[PDB]
């Protein structure tokens, strides 16, 4: 008996539902995707299979106005319909923008509800840019810290990031498919580790002794090829331009490298030195390898990197 888990991504307020439309279009398989929202319009508009309208009886199908107490209200009394939408989850990621009233609020209660039904919970929530003013930021700081309560590990994507890697004419919607990169390849980097047996192999349980109630999180992948490939992809992997939580002082890393046949023994070493250098701590180091002979010169490196 071979075990195969049940991933699922949870959109919870608008910025989360977009975040999975976008990633619903751009191709996942073997991940259920949840949309969550008090707004019903935009509720409308969702590409998942599996359509939450939380608190009706208290908006009138309207978002949450900017009020967290509105979201979490909400999530609280359709707690009935966010468990049967999770039941038989084995990884729950919850994906949010914190700082408006649906996500704020409702993003803990979801997480907290996958966590109590044994999901290993993985939050992935932006803070707003400054331009959104203080107000917004508070509220954003506390949906933060209830996010933490309530998952094993959290990603935080500070949107002023954003602000560092466009120029002044990158549109808006390229700029958040930036943002949306971090939660999708980190979910595909799960679901390839579960899918393939690796010569040297990593599995969900693995996963699970790296993720479960640890705090924040890196997860990230970089593709190389040519000279110097393995640390050039284990330096993508862990770069950060997006990140709150950089690799620094990570104690737990989960790497997996996947190459072609000429996948070498001291490029590994490589690839796994460069992670704990730049950690600059003693890393607890999981480390897989997986042989895909349909690669030729390009190596993967995928990190997961906790304990900090
Ligand atoms: N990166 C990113 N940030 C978003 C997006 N949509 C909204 N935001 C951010 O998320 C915050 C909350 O917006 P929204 O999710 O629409 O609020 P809610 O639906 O009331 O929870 C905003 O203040 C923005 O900072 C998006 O598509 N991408
Ligand atoms: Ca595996």
């Amino acid at each position: 008996g071979s075990h195969m888990a049940t991933l699922k991504v949870i959109g919870v307020g608008g910025g989360g539902n977009n975040a999975v439309n976008r990633m619903i279009d751009h191709g996942m398989n073997n991940v259920e995707f949840i949309a969550i929202n008090t707004d019903g319009q935009a509720l409308n508009l969702s590409k998942a299979e599996s359509k939450i309208q939380i608190g009706e009886k208290l908006t009138r199908g309207l978002g949450a106005g900017a009020n967290p107490e509105i979201g979490k209200k909400a999530a609280e009394e359709s707690r009935e319909q966010i468990e049967d939408a999770i039941q038989g989850a084995d990884m729950v990621f919850v994906t949010s923008g914190m700082g408006g009233g649906t996500g704020t609020g409702a993003a803990p209660v979801v997480a907290k509800i996958a966590k109590e039904m044994g999901a290993l919970t993985v939050g992935v929530v932006t803070r707003p840019f400054s331009f959104e003013g203080r107000k917004r930021q508070t509220q954003a700081a506390a949906g933060v810290e209830a996010m933490k309560a309530a998952v094993d590990t959290l990603i935080v994507i500070p949107n002023d990031r954003l602000l560092d890697i466009v120029d002044k004419s990158t549109p808006m919607m390229e700029a958040f498919k930036e943002a949306d990169n971090v939660l999708r390849q980190g979910v595909q980097g799960i679901s390839d580790l579960i899918a393939v047996s690796g010569e040297v192999n990593l599995d969900f349980a693995d996963v699970k002794t790296i993720m479960s109630n640890q705090g924040s999180a890196l997860m990230g992948i970089g593709v190389s090829s040519g000279e110097n490939r393995a640390v050039e992809a284990a330096k993508k992997a862990i770069s950060s331009p997006l990140l709150e939580t950089s690799i620094v002082g990570a104690q737990g890393v989960l790497m997996n490298i996947t190459g072609g046949e000429s996948l070498s023994l001291f490029e590994a070493q490589e690839a796994a030195d460069i992670v704990q250098d730049a950690a600059d701590e003693d890393v607890n180091m999981i480390f897989g390898t997986v042989i895909n002979p349909e690669l030729q010169d390009e190596i993967v490196v995928t990190v997961i990197a906790t304990g900090f």
